[PDB]
């Protein structure tokens, strides 16, 4: 039980100590032994001052055991040492020295020093994973952000083993079987982004050239020998390279730490993070069959998050961890400046527009939203205050700053932050003095107004045209902020006017004006007398936060012509229109099939050039078939959707991606007896479609389909996991196995899901990734029960990280029907967990939008 660190705690920490030096030994000599192997020798050696003589504090530890502490050379009583109290610090002087041996504990979960034992070769890797407060499982410290120190971490590891940490180091053989890593002392920086990474990991390596008083930066990049050979280095040394070029021109200031490692490290549940000089990685980002763009695309996007991170989270950290948001929202769109900027990713503000955005959007729209900023009284709260809202919300509020400010300006008012914070922490304010004095803006209301306050604001055009065409006045109205307290805000955004291209046909941006809206309604006197053209966006360059709808002409011209919009980003906006219109029962479920599919080739989802767009409207058309489609109208919905898939499957370039997105998407439909014959061909080679390439995880993704049509079983999917021996393989075929469309193989499917904790947590969350398909809604109608009277245990026996992906892939968003939400208003009624009430109560109102949906579309 580690201890739950509350904001009051830290603050009389930090008020009374401050950190000089770790000095750190870890003996790691039995690490490459086998699953019996529990513990590793630490040592800590800490010099740190006190602001008041006498006074005692507290350091923080969680070890098996404490052997010795000795602080100025008094021995200290540890005989009654518990993880949860850490070790007392009596009689403090103003200058200190503290001596802690102990042995630490190896780890299988998202704490602490990671373990893992790799079967195909018995190679064993380890990799630390600190945010929030776990470094106190790797050595004795005082856990808190705004205590930062440096490190100099010396490491005695098998002799085989590669050890990575946050600094460069020199190693020597023991003669002992071992070898001895001795780390450079750190910059100053904080517990939370201390790194090792150790194992017999696979390694390249290359340099970020020195480039205008930015010293060169050594680069290598990390991963399990097992994994080697589907690692694509040289693709991610140039991303990395590109960043580097990119970051210390749009902050101003160089590079801070000394080189730049990545590792892709095993069992990771954290993502990426952003340890200093040693980002981690999931593995997932490692591709063994092909994958289209978007995939790199994201990647990339993630490489440059924590990038970012090295100016804004690491050379300037946060107090306290109520200022989490930020951090992430800024190294997001941060992330999307830097691949807009630097790499071949120039349309990623598309694809920030129809995930990020989307997915802020969809959850905003909810009552059961809640603001982006949260009160955070301890540790304990961080996991539970903080959520997909918050991050993706919160990167969509921080573009919209940024808007506000202008973005020279908010360059400007980060190179004055990262200059006058440097090495040290900072709070929100102090970013918005920054950029205040960057701009002349006044920010004092900006919280107020969109970090505190929920929900969305429509803004819409109020036009009025002359016999020409031309505008005769022009406002941009405003809702109110809803659901929330209905709040006008102040958005910097732009308006864009587009009209037929004569030589092309095409809708191009004839006007762009960019101005203050704030109140009801803002008038805009520089469109006066503008041509109207054929569509008007009031959110052009999706510069600010909101429900973006169109004038009656505007909107005509999407619905007919969506497809003829040249630009990606306006294009995708009117895709996200369409998109929450249906979601908010605006716009009919069929109507929105029917704008997706079109009819030709230059219509609809079929003609859109970017792939990331293309993916998600898919799913999006998905999700509109199954929860907001009338359920008579589903059938006819279904088949004209896989009807024009497989079409369009076919149309598609050879190997493309737009091929392989086709298939992808018909691989997650309800299918009709022509495109499941025209899959198993693809997927035994009867009849190929010509140039996809049918590799290990594509005949899984067919063969799922295929299962869940009855047109495979059992025999089918051992024979596949046969010749995919491999741990992938094996989640994918419990995927599989959950998609059989039986009673009793969706029973077992769930047992084991949700009640044999044995099973690894990747094979448990494929189990429950086959639980539910479009096609087999009947075999499910008795597991609304099921969740509801089995969700607080399982709660309770497994950790909130374990619970999650149960609680979230099971949910029965399948079932919308009045009687599931009778049932979930009951559970309601009683004591849960908040952090699990927010779950349920957010599936409990995605079915009430569905049924509102539902009945807007046989309307
Ligand atoms: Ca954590
Ligand atoms: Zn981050």
């Amino acid at each position: 039980a580690p201890p739950n660190l509350t904001r009051e705690q830290a603050e009389q920490r930090a008020a009374l100590l401050e950190v000089q030096s770790y000095a750190i030994e870890l003996d790691l000599s039995a690490g490459a032994g086998g699953p019996e192997v529990e513990t590793f020798g630490s040592t800590t050696t800490v010099r740190f001052r006190s602001a008041t003589p006498g006074a005692e504090s507290w350091i923080d530890l969680v070890a098996a055991r404490v052997r010795s502490a000795v602080l100025n050379g008094v021995e200290l009583d540890v005989s009654d040492y518990d993880e949860s109290t850490g070790i007392r610090l009596p009689e403090l002087a103003a200058d200190n020295e503290l001596v802690v041996h102990a042995d630490c504990q190896y780890t299988n979960t998202g704490e602490g020093l990671h373990r893992f034992i790799d079967p195909v070769d018995g190679g064993v890797y380890l990799y630390s994973q600190f945010e929030t407060a776990d470094a106190k499982r790797m050595f004795t410290c005082f856990d808190q952000p705004d205590l930062k120190a440096t490190y100099q971490i010396t490491v005695t590891a098998p002799q085989d083993w590669k050890v990575i940490s946050n600094a460069a180091g020199e190693v020597t053989d023991t003669g002992e079987g071992t070898r001895r890593h001795v780390f450079d002392t750190t910059k100053p920086m904080s517990t939370y982004l201390v790194a090792l990474v150790a194992g017999p990991y696979a390694e390249w390596r290359d340099v970020f050239p020195g480039d205008d008083g930015q010293d060169e930066i050594p680069l290598g990049i990390y991963c399990r020998a097992s994994l080697a050979e589907h690692l694509d280095a040289e693709r991610l040394f140039i991303e990395t390279k590109q960043g580097f070029g990119f970051f210390h021109k749009a902050f101003g200031v160089p590079y801070p730490f000394g080189k730049y490692d990545q590792c892709f490290v095993p069992e990771f549940n954290a993502g990426a993070m952003e340890n200093a000089g040693c980002v981690t990685f999931l593995e997932d980002y490692v591709f063994r069959s092909r994958v289209t763009g978007y995939l790199y695309e994201r990647r990339s996007e993630t490489v440059l998050h924590e990038m970012a991170h090295m100016w804004f989270g690491d050379l300037v950290t946060m107090r306290w961890w109520d200022d989490l948001w930020l951090n992430e929202s800024f190294a997001t769109w941060a992330s999307v400046l830097a691949q807009v900027g630097a790499t071949q990713y120039t349309n990623a503000w598309t694809t920030f527009a129809s995930v990020e955005k989307s997915w802020a959007y969809r959850q905003d729209q909810l009552p059961s939203t809640h603001p982006v900023a949260a009160d955070i009284p301890d540790l304990q709260a961080v996991e539970v205050n903080f959520d997909g809202i918050t991050y993706a919300k919160g990167a969509s509020v921080l573009k919209q700053l940024v808007a506000y400010v202008g973005l020279e300006n908010f360059l400007a008012g980060l190179k004055v932050y990262f200059d006058r914070h440097a090495w040290g922490n900072a709070t929100l304010d102090d970013l918005l003095v920054a950029l205040e004095e960057a701009s002349g803006r006044d920010l004092s209301w900006w919280s107020a107004q969109w970090l505190q306050t929920t929900g969305l604001n429509m803004l819409r055009p109020k036009l009025a045209i002359d016999d020409e065409g031309r505008f005769t006045s022009f406002s941009v109205l405003q809702s109110p902020a809803r659901p929330g307290a209905g709040e006008h805000r102040t958005h910097r955004l732009a308006i864009g006017i587009y009209d037929d291209d004569p030589a092309t046909g095409e809708l191009v941006r004839t006007h762009r004006v960019e101005l203050d809206v704030t109140g009801e309604r803002t008038e805009v006197p520089d469109l006066v007398g503008v041509h109207r053209g054929k569509l008007v966006l009031v959110n052009d360059d999706d510069l600010t936060y909101c429900t973006m709808r169109l004038d009656p002409q505007s909107l005509a011209t999407l619905i007919d012509r969506i497809a003829d919009i040249q630009e990606s980003l306006p294009r995708a906006l009117c895709w996200s229109t369409a998109w929450e219109m249906t979601r908010e029962a605006e716009l009919k479920a069929r109507d929105f099939v029917s704008l997706v599919l079109g009819s030709s080739p230059t219509t609809g989802i079929g003609a859109e050039s970017e792939i990331g767009v293309v993916q998600r409207v898919l799913l999006q058309t998905q999700t509109a078939l199954a929860s907001y489609a009338d359920p008579a109208w589903q059938p006819e919905g279904w088949r004209r959707f896989a009807g024009r898939l497989l079409e369009l499957a076919r149309a598609a370039e050879p190997g493309s991606d737009h091929q392989l997105a086709f298939v992808n998407s018909l691989a997650g439909s309800v299918l009709g007896e022509e495109q499941i014959s025209a899959m198993r061909g693809w997927l035994d080679g009867t009849a190929p479609l010509e140039g996809l390439t049918v590799d290990t995880d594509l005949r899984w993704g067919l063969l799922q389909a295929l299962v869940a049509h009855g047109a495979a079983g059992e025999a089918e999917i051992d024979a596949e996991l046969e010749r995919d021996q491999t741990a992938t393989g094996r989640r994918r075929a419990e995927r599989a196995r959950s998609l059989i469309p039986t009673p009793e193989a969706k029973e077992k499917a769930w047992q084991r899901a949700v009640h044999d904790d044995q099973l690894p947590n990747a094979i448990s969350d494929a189990i429950i990734s086959g639980f539910q398909h479009p096609g087999q809604r009947e075999l499910l109608a008795s597991y609304v029960r099921r969740y509801f009277d089995e969700i607080d245990e399982v709660w309770h026996r497994r950790s909130s990280e374990r619970a999650q992906p149960t609680v979230i892939g099971l949910f029965p968003s399948w079932a919308v029907d009045e009687d599931t939400v009778a049932v979930a208003d009951r559970w309601l009624e009683g004591e849960h967990a908040p952090a699990l009430r927010r779950l349920v109560s957010e599936g409990r109102a995605g079915i009430v939008r569905a049924l509102a949906a539902r009945e807007f579309d046989r309307s």
